[PDB]
């Protein structure tokens, strides 16, 4: 049965709900973005309405196979009427087609549904400036100070500075990335710019890309695994025997590996800054674990909100403990009291 969490009160309408089978009086199903946890459910035999962006549609349509007539997909910054109440998509600054919903309410209330995403000041300029917001259904899942972690734009100079002086003392060397998921592209799209390699990946994850109306994307990904220098494989992947296993594969092209993990925060966060990240090494095999976030840290998070005022909080994440969701509503209230609101 369906959480509490997951309906919009006023409306026919549920937030990331296909898990549940037919829920009672729901007659739209929104889709916030295409991560398991939040799609989990939908195949080529569901039959009811489902509003996305045009992303997370490319990618219902060809990876779970949902039919054309069920998927309606909605421009982003655009006032829409979906079954007689307003909506608007923003991009939700998280992975590729991922949003946040506007609902202006029959009665007068308006609802931000941020779906996953990370927090940024650019966010105060969008359509949200405009009107009040009395209730916030938030992503949650750092809200609490010891989660820090860099800027994206520096967890990809230092990967692209290491990736480049590692293949220039070494020609020889492979770089690989781990991924499971759509999110966190720029990572091998930009180590594999700086090389002027494309990135070789596997038909399944290659048709997931193309899914993704990423620019001149066919300029920079292939399935020739021999013609690129840096690989993508599973994140079940990126350890001592499976990169020994994958460099047997290579037949002699390299003697070197240096690995990307693209994790969102480790405790390693708490004590070691960007510049002073170092490796595990066993022979010629190198796995970073590089802290690049899709989620809000802790203070983008309270920043946000702080700018917002909302009339009320829902979390989304960390909901299924009590001392989870009492520290959360500390926060909340803090928040409120420093702001005034
Ligand atoms: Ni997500």
């Amino acid at each position: 049965t369906c959480p509490f969490y997951k309906k919009i009160p006023g409306t026919g309408f549920t937030v990331d709900a296909f898990q549940y089978g037919v829920v009672e009086g729901c007659t739209a199903y929104f889709l916030t973005h295409f991560h398991s946890d939040h799609y989990a459910g939908l195949s080529k035999h569901f039959t009811f309405p489902v509003y996305c962006s045009e992303i997370t549609g490319n990618l219902l349509k060809n990876k779970l196979h949902v039919q054309e007539q069920y998927i309606h997909p909605l421009p982003l910054d655009t006032e829409c009427i979906v079954n007689g109440v307003k909506v608007v998509l923003l991009d939700a600054n998280h992975c590729p087609g991922a949003v946040m919903i506007l609902f202006y309410l029959p009665n007068g209330t308006v609802i931000l549904h941020t779906g996953d995403f990370r927090a940024d000041p650019s966010m105060e300029r969008s359509l949200l400036a405009d009107q009040k917001v009395h209730m916030l259904y938030l992503d949650t899942t750092y809200c609490s100070p010891e989660y820090t972690f860099p800027s994206q734009q520096e967890v990809i100079r230092f990967a692209i500075n290491t990736a480049f002086e590692a293949v220039t003392l070494n020609p020889h060397a492979l770089v690989v990335c781990g991924t499971y998921s759509i999110g966190k592209e720029k990572v091998f799209l930009a180590i594999a710019d700086v090389l002027g390699s494309k990135v070789g990946m596997s038909q399944e994850k290659y048709k997931t890309l193309q899914c993704l109306n990423i620019p001149e994307i066919n300029s920079l990904i292939t399935t020739d695994m021999c013609s690129s220098l840096v690989h993508l494989l599973p994140m079940m992947q990126i350890n001592f025997k499976g990169l020994q296993s994958h460099l047997k594969k290579c037949g002699g092209k390299y003697n070197q590996i240096l690995a990307f993990r693209p994790t969102g925060w480790t405790h390693s966060n708490k004590f070691t800054r960007i510049a002073d990240v170092i490796p595990q090494t066993k022979g010629n095999i190198s796995i970073y674990g590089i802290p690049y976030s899709e989620h809000s840290s802790y203070l983008e998070m309270k920043r946000f909100v702080q700018w917002l005022k909302p009339q009320k909080i829902i979390p989304t994440v960390n909901v299924g403990t009590w001392k989870s969701r009492s520290t959360m509503e500390k926060y909340f209230r803090e928040w409120k009291l420093e702001a005034g609101y």
